[PDB]
């Protein structure tokens, strides 16, 4: 590829900075676990009765109970709801465990376990696994074997997560199970138990808890265990030496541990401060890996203010579950695993957690002691919230507990005798505006400074530094990469290759860095495999950015955008610190001593190095901090004011290394010293007194605004927008009632200020904070949003000179919290007031609107350059408008207007008669820009109606772009558009019906999704998504957009975007310049009444058969107590509202409806189809699993043809019987008609000619019995299926097809929770009607009667002991059954006491059950217990179960052994009991598979195993068994009797 590149900025992304006001992170958000228990295999149990429990955190649920099995099969769905932050959501454990007697009394005897956590599951590639096999093993036993494996799938989504899901297909697979485990990538099969030894030595710093002393101890939780330490009565600094130890299987799939210092009282335990080890940040997988370690080292736990409350509301951040607003404690920590011997005796072999004496270590473990000096300087403090500020308000810097005043001095003391000043003084604030004050430090600006003392462990720091500095690098040129791909900027690949390439050097630039310190003694093992770890990764990073800087080209520019993405995603990994070494800064907010907001610096950020890639990124520079609120008050309404907006210098470092302290500010500056400091130069000063000052003018050029929030009730808004910049604000005018204001203002901030000559001015502005604002008619403002700029700075030197100036207009993203709420097109210049005064400054031009006043325009050329465009608007009609106020909506009429311009449409005098326009199409002309990224959005806005000119607002759409309706001229040069030149194309059945072509399908789709990631049936279309992601939503001419009214909701609360839905307008928009060119009018035909939309069809109402076949529903979200639900179908359409409550599928989250609805509706009036999904309950309301809207109108007038689905090939009879009334050639008739081609011309009948194209074919139909007639149908298909390769008017087909639409609840926001596949047709009532709709319904079960004679037992171990003369005997039967225990079970009579095993029964079976072929499975209904309303229908596999049993009188029955025979793959019998071993029966493989499906007759000796002590099979007896597979028709003619009855008796 090409090799040049570029490496500056070029798309301005650093004026437009992402200052994020909340955290944004531990937001909770709607989180679910689902997991299909499909069936477990060689469980571990004798006589076991297998129940899987199934947790996820607390909530567990269980299985239905499976009846002496070893090999269960449940099929059954659970689903487990949260509404958590992401960190508490992956931390919790998947616990799917094996249970057996479990009873409304007794706690189930557990089998095996496996535990791995929800964030293990979310690290997927597809955020799940599918049909993987959990190894069990004994959690309290690391001696025991393996305890069986459990099929099943886990998913994970969140709120707004999109699943590939595989289908369900017929699962009649015999697939490996070590080939298929439940395990990441990279873990072994076999994993191995450890030991985690969490060393706790002592801590430090801890805040008061009972009034007034502290009682802490150390409780460590990990995958799910948990063990504390004892309690150190009564000390600030305690100090245990005691290690937890916990027992777990290695490498562990639960991948972080909660570390958490409590405080032990007898009223409450109160959590102290909480931190938590990653795992995966401590450890590294592989022979080239290592164990995860850490320590002997310091950690910083935060969380609420330290203060002593009663009730404290931000207990919560003392969990850890949100961000910490001030230092709690510092905790010395270590951990190490060791693997355990597991073959060695001698150790003890149980499980629970451990409690020792840890070794303990010495202070110097973790670095010296060394002074660091921490310097401030608040140069700005402005935008603080006037709900505060009536009093004098003071900053109060703390780094640990240093400088922490007002809270108390647990501070251990470690210039001479530098009393640190942590606080400014108090002043009060001043009026900005109506909403934020603003302190008058003017040329005084107050100034804190901190002595601490910390171990000195800067070189993690340092490391930290330089990959966090190559990461910040690394996320700036991909931002850059991105605004220029958005903005549409020239080449964006070099400017890809450029940052590549500077990844590569920052990568080959940490390598020489980070070694300059191997020979320091105080150095964790953790320090050293992270390093080892850090470069081995940074190397191949830097091999990595090379290989695809040369693979980067023009058209893969956005797909190497996300694999650079992994990159900075695997640099913010590794740049994470795990052993703390200085906790971070925070810096507050306080008026009458009264915490009021916070911000937290991290410490490296702020720390000095020589090495520029090891300084800190806010090292020596001024910092701008936005307070906020601490805790959940920073979120939502609270949260959405500015709390203080800072302008703060920092400085950390060394004290050795502060003689260059100062360097970063700006210069000019005399400082102020305590009494302490007098005539000591290398004092830090209380405060710096500017005598330097700077005039300057900053031109705010706000011209447009839009997508806005909406805060009234109308669903607009009245939105004015206000500038901050430093201690001034100013405001826009209103506009009134939109939600894209073009404002068209400058403000001008006149004779501002800037105290200091500021280093690097030009390439760090002050930022300005623009917010909007929806006026009000009493006078308060609603917050609309908040945006953040940075101003193009002109020196008095500089010329006011293209490129550089006059700035254009861009737009700027504005957030309400954390969701977006539009873009603001404007431009900002921070222009310097020279020596010459203002002459030197661009004029100011007065309005082309006199009117106006003193309100200024946006001068020209930083305003757009307008050019003339026309509009014209197709109004196809108004759909489901609802209720405004409390009447109906009856003379509707829609207002389209843009950028002032605009047309009115035809006013709808009867809204219910016909909601038609009698005018189809209008225009008008109107000013755009010529860049059409700065083109305004087009509003519509339907309003009602009424008498004397009073008109409410129905609803109102914002088309926030119109590039998709811009017309450019179409190129006909194109080979596309060629008509000329001949082109040529070429080409136990009675028991198929329409499962067979969809189960050919659904194998066809399921091959067809694994090719990219690496007789004959005919087949139709499985779409795994909707109908509509294929064919562009059917908006080929006609688009919807949806009506809003009302307030938007809030990010967390209230209305959503689906319930402001009010209606729908449908229509069309083409935007084109003026004046068009004659030619390119008379190619695009341009009658004047229709414009641009030609071919537009009719109008007027038509009668349509809507003929919805619902085929099954997958993943339905249970709504029962009991775990699952009772499906059914409800369809509305129009009026026609059905319930189909009298079919409901009780006790199924995998229904198979097999139905067909037929609905007759008036388009396009009746058009929104909801197909629904309803749970049924016996008393109360039906919930709603579910429901999706299809849309049919535009299905109904697309060119894709989307009524009825042609089919792949043509018959007249059968599976695949064509559905349609209109034939393939009439449909080819129908769109030749239309589309005025020349044809179709029919010759013979194995040819058709459409335009320039000839297809061929097969001329001969067949009409069910074997006879032929020629035809011209199959050639007519044969053209439909190539009707895309057409020229002129050719379009791509909808096929024969099901849709798999997902179901949505308005409850339950976000998250699909069902899979509803279906598909409609259409049938217009005026054409010819169809004939009766598919048997689509499920497939009767074949039925069948298994005939099993147990004819002899041999080898029969002897359980009974003669209780007097003590020789062993055994009395044998046989107990048998297919379906289950209560259903299908028969013994054979006793054969008393044989003294050698052999039995003699002669005694037949019969089974009589019902069988799917294709499934595998018998079906059969029943009640799920005696209470139960319904019979469900179940389905389990065709497994045949014989048992050795001996009979006892005084006592139950004792199992000996037994064997469960799969119908489909069932050993074959051995000829003699000699014959038959051990290796039939397990997993050997030489032992040949037969079906009694297929062989019908199999007779021979099969082992019976039971498991001993040792938890190995033994060979417990054989049987004799004679299977004889026939159907119910063949029982009846040959018929049998039970046991040795009549007919054909047995001796
Ligand atoms: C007394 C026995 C209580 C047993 C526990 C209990 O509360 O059962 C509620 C039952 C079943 O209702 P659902 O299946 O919708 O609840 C399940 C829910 N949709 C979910 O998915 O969580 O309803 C009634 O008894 C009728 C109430 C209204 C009567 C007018
Ligand atoms: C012979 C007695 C029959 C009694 C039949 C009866 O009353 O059934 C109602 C329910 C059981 O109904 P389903 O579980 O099938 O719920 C149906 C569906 N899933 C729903 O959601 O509603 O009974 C109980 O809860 C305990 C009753 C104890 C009565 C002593
Ligand atoms: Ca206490
Ligand atoms: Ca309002
Ligand atoms: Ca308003
Ligand atoms: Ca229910
Ligand atoms: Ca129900
Ligand atoms: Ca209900
Ligand atoms: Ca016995
Ligand atoms: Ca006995
Ligand atoms: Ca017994």
């Amino acid at each position: 590829a090409s090799v040049t590149a570029l490496t500056s900025n070029v798309s301005n992304k650093r004026s437009k900075p992402d200052i994020k006001m909340e955290p944004s992170a531990g937001r909770p958000m709607d989180y679910q676990v689902s997991i299909t228990v499909i069936e477990a295999r060689q469980l571990v149990g004798l006589n076991m009765d297998p129940v899987v429990c199934v947790e996820v955190g607390d909530d567990k649920k269980y299985t239905s109970m499976k009846e002496s099995t070893n090999c269960p099969y449940y099929n059954e769905y659970f689903v487990f709801d949260f509404h958590v932050s992401p960190d508490v959501m992956f931390d919790k454990i998947i616990k799917i465990s094996v249970i057996h007697s479990k009873n409304l009394l007794r706690s189930g005897t557990l089998v095996g376990s496996f535990k791995m956590d929800v964030g293990t599951v979310y690290s997927q590639p597809e955020h799940q696994f599918h049909h993987k096999w959990a190894i069990l093993s004994d959690p309290d036993d690391i001696s025991a074997g393996l305890k069986g494996y459990v099929k099943c799938d886990v998913a994970v989504v969140g709120k707004g997560d999109n699943i590939k899901t595989p289908h369900k297909a017929n699962e009649t697979d015999e697939d490996d199970i070590e080939g298929n485990l439940l395990l990441p990538e990279g873990v072994p099969p076999e994993r191995q138990w450890a030991r985690f030894y969490v060393k706790i030595y002592r801590a430090e710093g801890l805040p008061r808890m009972n009034t007034d002393l502290v009682d802490p101890y150390v409780q460590v939780f990990f995958a799910g265990q948990k063990g504390k330490t004892s309690v150190q009565k009564s000390s600030y600094e305690p100090l245990w030496n005691e290690q937890v130890v916990f027992t777990d299987l290695f490498p562990p799939l639960c991948k972080r541990m909660k570390v958490q210092i409590r405080d032990s009282d007898k009223v409450n335990d109160v959590a102290i401060g909480t931190h938590f080890i990653d795992l995966r940040k401590i450890s590294n997988d592989g022979d080239k890996g290592f164990l995860p370690t850490l320590g002997p080292a310091w950690v910083n736990m935060y969380g609420s203010t330290r203060n002593y409350t009663l009730l404290d509301e931000h207990q919560d951040l003392n969990e850890g579950l949100g961000e910490g607003v001030s230092f709690r404690a510092r905790l010395m920590l270590g951990l190490a695993v060791e693997i355990l011997d597991t073959s060695n005796p001698e150790l003890t072999s149980s499980t629970e957690v451990q409690v020792e004496q840890a070794t303990p270590v010495s202070e110097s473990c973790t670095g010296r002691m060394e002074e660091f000096f921490l310097f401030g300087a608040f140069l700005e403090a402005s935008m603080i919230d006037r709900k505060n500020g009536d009093k004098p308000i003071t900053f109060e810097v703390t780094i640990g507990n240093y400088g922490n005043e007002v809270d108390g001095m647990s501070r251990p003391l470690r210039a001479g005798d530098l009393a640190s000043v942590s606080s400014t003084p108090p002043m009060r604030p001043q009026i900005t505006d109506r909403n934020y004050f603003h302190l008058p430090y003017l040329e005084r600006k107050p100034c804190i400074y901190i002595k601490s003392w910390w171990p000195d462990q800067r070189r993690r720091l340092y490391n930290a530094n330089i990959m966090d500095h190559i990461a910040d690098k690394l996320e700036e040129g991909l931002n850059d990469v991105q605004e220029m791909i958005k903005t549409e900027k020239s080449y964006p690949e070099r400017r890809l290759r450029g940052v590549l390439e500077e990844l590569s050097c920052g990568c080959h630039r940490f390598l020489s860095l980070s070694d300059k310190d191997q020979g320091r003694s105080s150095r964790t093992r953790l320090d050293r495999e992270r390093l080892k770890s850090c470069m081995r990764e940074l190397e191949s990073m830097g091999q990595q950015a090379k290989s695809l800087r040369a693979q980067v080209k023009r058209h893969t520019v956005r797909d190497k955008l996300r694999s650079c993405q992994n990159f900075l995603q695997k640099l913010r990994f590794l740049a994470d610190e795990p052993q703390h070494s200085i906790p971070d800064v925070f810096i507050w907010m306080m008026s009458n001593n009264k915490r009021i907001a916070y911000a937290r610096v991290p410490s490296k950020d702020l720390l000095f190095s020589i090495v520029e890639e090891e300084l800190g990124k806010d090292c020596a520079k001024v910092k701008t901090l936005f307070l906020k609120l601490p805790g959940k008050r920073g979120f939502g309404s609270a949260g959405w004011t500015v709390q203080a907006k800072l302008e703060l210098y920092l400085w950390l470092g060394l004290s050795k290394q502060r003689k260059d302290f100062l360097c970063g500010l700006p210069c000019g500056f005399e400082e102020v010293k305590a009494a302490q400091g007098l005539g000591l130069h290398s004092f830090p000063p209380i405060s710096l007194v500017y005598t330097k000052k700077q005039a300057f003018q900053l031109r705010a050029h706000m011209y447009q605004a839009r997508s806005l929030f909406a805060a009234d009730s109308s669903g607009l808004s009245d939105p004015f927008a206000r500038v901050f910049f430093i201690n001034q604000s100013q405001c826009t005018e209103v506009l009134n009632e939109t939600l894209c204001p073009t404002w068209d203002q400058m403000l001008v901030f006149d004779n501002l200020e800037l105290y200091g000559e500021a280093h690097e001015l030009r390439d760090d502005p002050p930022i300005i904070v623009i917010e909007i604002y929806d006026q009000d008619s009493m006078g308060k403002a609603d917050f609309m949003g908040r945006t953040f700029a940075k101003p193009l700075v002109k020196m008095a030197d500089e010329a006011y000179c293209p490129p550089r100036f006059p700035p254009q207009l861009e737009y700027y993203q504005i957030y309400r919290g954390s969701a977006t709420a539009g873009d603001l097109l404007a431009a900002f210049e921070l222009l310097q007031i020279g020596p010459s005064g203002k002459a030197d400054l661009p004029p100011i031009n007065g309005p082309v609107d006199m009117d106006r006043g003193p309100i200024m325009p946006v001068p020209v050329g930083i305003r757009p350059v307008l050019s003339k465009y026309r509009v014209e608007v197709l109004f196809w009609g108004l759909r489901d408008l609802k209720r405004v106020n409390l009447a109906q909506v009856d003379r509707p009429r829609v207002d389209i207007e843009c950028a002032g311009k605009g047309v009115q449409s035809s006013l709808i005098h009867n809204y219910k008669k016909n909601p038609n326009f009698n005018t189809l199409v209008k225009w008008f002309e109107v000013d755009l820009p010529e860049n059409e990224l700065l083109h305004p959005p087009l509003n519509i806005r339907v309003v009602d109606c009424r008498a004397f000119g009073r008109y409410t607002l129905v609803g109102s759409h914002a088309v926030s772009s119109l590039r998709r309706f811009i017309y450019r001229p179409p190129d006909r040069s194109a080979p596309n558009w060629n008509t000329t030149g001949e082109v040529v194309v070429s080409m136990d059945e009675s028991m198929l019906d329409w499962w067979s072509k969809y189960f050919a399908s659904i194998d066809t789709m399921k091959e067809q999704l694994r090719q990219h990631e690496t007789a004959k049936i005919d087949e139709l279309k499985v779409y795994p998504k909707e109908l509509e992601s294929e064919f562009d939503s059917f908006e080929d001419w006609l688009h919807t957009f949806n009506l809003l009214r009302g307030k938007t909701g809030d990010d967390e609360d209230g209305s959503t975007e689906e319930e402001r839905i009010v209606g729908r307008f449908k229509g069309s928009l083409c935007v084109y310049k003026v004046p068009l060119p004659e030619d390119v009018s008379r190619e695009a035909g341009y009658d004047p009444t229709y414009g641009m939309f030609q071919g537009i069809p009719s109008n007027d109402p038509i009668n349509v058969l809507v003929r919805i076949y619902v085929v099954r529903a997958t993943d339905l979200h249970p709504a029962d107590i009991n775990g699952k639900a009772d499906p059914y179908i409800a369809i509305k359409l129009g009026k026609t509202d059905i319930r189909d409550k009298e079919n409901y599928i009780s006790k199924q989250l995998n229904p198979v409806f097999g139905k067909s609805f037929d609905i007759e509706a008036s388009f396009p009036m009746e058009s929104m189809l909801t197909v629904a999904v309803y749970d049924w309950d016996l008393v109360g309301t039906d919930d709603l699993i579910g429901e999706t809207k299809i849309d049919l109108e535009n299905r109904f007038y697309s060119k894709h043809r989307a009524t009825c689905g042609i089919a792949q090939t043509y018959s007249i009879h059968g599976y695949n019987i064509w559905r349609d009334p209109m034939k393939p050639s009439q449909i080819l008739t129908r769109l030749c008609k239309e589309g005025k081609v020349d044809g179709p011309h029919f010759g013979p009948h194995g040819r058709v000619r459409v335009a320039n194209r000839v297809f061929t074919g097969p001329s001969e139909i067949e009409d069910e019995n074997g006879q032929r007639k020629p035809t011209d149908e199959h050639v007519a298909l044969s053209a439909l299926r190539h009707w895309e390769d057409i020229p002129r008017v050719g379009c791509r087909l909808v096929p024969e097809h099901v849709e798999t639409r997902p179901l949505l609840n308005p409850d339950k926001p976000g998250i699909e929770q069902g899979r509803l596949e279906l598909w409609v047709d259409m049938f217009p009532m005026d054409m010819p009607a169809p004939g009766t709709p598919l048997d689509i319904s499920p497939r009767k079960p074949k039925k069948y009667e298994l005939r099993v004679i147990v004819w002899n037992t041999d080898e029969v171990v002897l359980e009974d002991d003669d209780f007097f003369t003590g020789e062993k005997s055994s009395d044998i039967f046989v107990r048998g059954w297919l379906k289950g225990q209560q259903e299908d079970k028969q013994d054979t009579d006793v054969h008393y006491h044989s003294l050698t095993g052999e039995g003699n029964f002669n005694w037949r079976y019969l089974f009589p059950f019902d069988y799917l072929a294709a499934e595998e499975k018998i079906v059969m209904s029943k009640k799920e217990s005696m209470f139960s309303w319904d019979e469900t229908e179940y389905k389990i596999p065709a497994r045949l179960t014989l048992q050795i049993w001996d009979a006892d009188h005084f006592s139950a029955d004792d199992f000996l052994g037994a064997i469960e025979l799969d119908l489909n793959r069932f050993p074959r019998g051995a000829k003699t009991a000699k014959q038959c071993t051990m290796e039939m029966a397990t997993g050997e493989v030489d032992v040949p598979l037969v079906s009694i499906f297929k062989q019908k007759r199999v007779k021979g000796w099969w082992p019976l195993l039971a498991r001993n002590e040792n938890d190995e099979f033994e060979l417990t007896g054989k049987v004799e068994a004679e299977l004889h597979l026939l159907t119910a028709e063949e029982a009846e003619k040959n018929p049998v009797g039970l046991a040795r009855n009549e007919p054909d008796p047995l001796e």
